[PDB]
């Protein structure tokens, strides 16, 4: 009913995120095609958390620096969402923002560069940048998947927000389309869920779908990757669209993104409530950069494990669906995986417990 919002602090404990770890010796890479931020906001935020405010660098690729435009409605809402939301949850990690151009060349550059980086070396990128999978050029989707396959093969983790779209991801060709690098089988596809929570208990967690107007989590099946090997368990449907075809099913795990239950951020100077999905993949970049750090190595690609992972592990949403298009209600959430939420969100005491050796 009434618009809410958390300090991030707060959905990190209705999450049971693993207490008495905060990413000490992880380093973050947070992919940013444009604004910037301002140490100004960055320092209010984390003292009025209370936590030690982590080491944030930026890092040029392609010419492209650190610009904030001074709008808070602007990119320097994502910029500095990204930054506040992993860093008051993982102080202890550095924080590395890679500035690319808004070009398909340097969105690719800023993983490679941040994956290869032998000077800040982060076990994690956290992406909140995107287009439907069918928009992109299918060279720059070939390059950007094989980027995400060597993050794997060399150990780190690529969390993506699916989407703030739906399932139609803002196309009007009246077709369902998933969102890319989401799509990508190599990454941790983010979806997003509207969450009533409380520090001891989850009240409420439903697929975030505000309409038209307020946006919804994006979420589907992918036209171009097929369906992991990983992921036929998860009872993936095939896609809605006319074809029926079988894919790669999206998002893998979901979390609070409703702005209407949003985070409560400081945005150049400005304090106000952001949600999207935007704010999930920096949410759960610091959930693993915590378990990075009482493992001693990174859980790098984490999809398969997840998935063969036992119930306990998730908080399992099985209300709404992601439609704001029409009627059909497609994709629908429901026991299980589905195409609105994944495997639910993530409870982290037990995922670290499921991962400690
Ligand atoms: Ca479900």
């Amino acid at each position: 009913a009434a618009p809410t919002a958390y300090t991030p602090l707060d959905v990190a404990q209705a999450y049971q995120f693993p207490e008495g770890l905060d990413g000490q010796g992880q380093c973050i890479a947070i992919i940013e095609l444009g604004g910037g931020y301002d140490e100004t906001s960055l320092a209010q935020y984390f003292a009025s958390l209370g936590v030690s405010a982590p080491q944030v660098v930026s890092v040029s690729v392609d010419g492209a620096t650190n610009q904030p435009t001074g709008d808070p409605n602007g990119p320097d809402g994502e910029v500095e969402l990204d930054i506040e939301v992993a860093g008051a949850l993982a102080p202890g990690a550095k924080i590395a923002v890679y500035f690319a151009p808004n070009t398909d060349a340097g969105f690719l550059n800023a993983i490679t560069t941040a994956v290869h980086d032998p000077t800040h070396k982060p076990s994690i990128v956290s992406i909140s940048w995107g287009g439907p999978e069918d928009s992109w050029a299918p060279a720059s989707i070939a390059a950007m998947n094989r980027a995400f396959l060597d993050a794997a093969a060399l150990g780190v983790t690529v969390l993506a927000a699916a989407g703030d779209s739906g399932s139609t991801d803002g196309e009007q060709d009246g077709l369902y389309h998933v969102d890319f690098p989401a799509a990508s089988p190599y990454v941790l596809a983010c979806g997003g869920t509207r969450l009533v929570a409380s520090a001891g208990r989850i009240e409420r967690e439903t697929v975030w779908n505000d309409g038209p107007d307020g946006g919804s989590t994006g979420g589907g099946v992918s036209r171009i990757f097929p369906l992991p090997s990983w992921q036929e368990r998860a009872n993936v449907p095939p896609s809605a669209n006319p074809g029926a075809g079988s894919g790669r099913g999206v998002p893998d795990v979901a979390g609070n993104a409703d702005p209407a239950t949003g985070y409560e951020v400081v945005i150049d100077g400005e304090t106000t409530v952001i949600g999207g999905t935007s704010a999930v993949a920096p949410l759960f970049a610091a959930l693993v950069a915590r378990i990075n750090q009482k493992l001693g190595k990174p859980v790098g690609y984490l999809n398969p494990t997840l998935y063969q992972l036992p119930p306990e592990v998730f908080h399992d949403i099985t209300e709404g669906n992601n439609d704001i298009a029409n009627r059909a209600r497609i994709y629908q959430a429901g026991p299980g995986w589905d195409p609105c939420t994944g495997l639910g969100s993530p409870i982290g005491i037990r995922l670290l417990q499921a991962l400690l050796p």
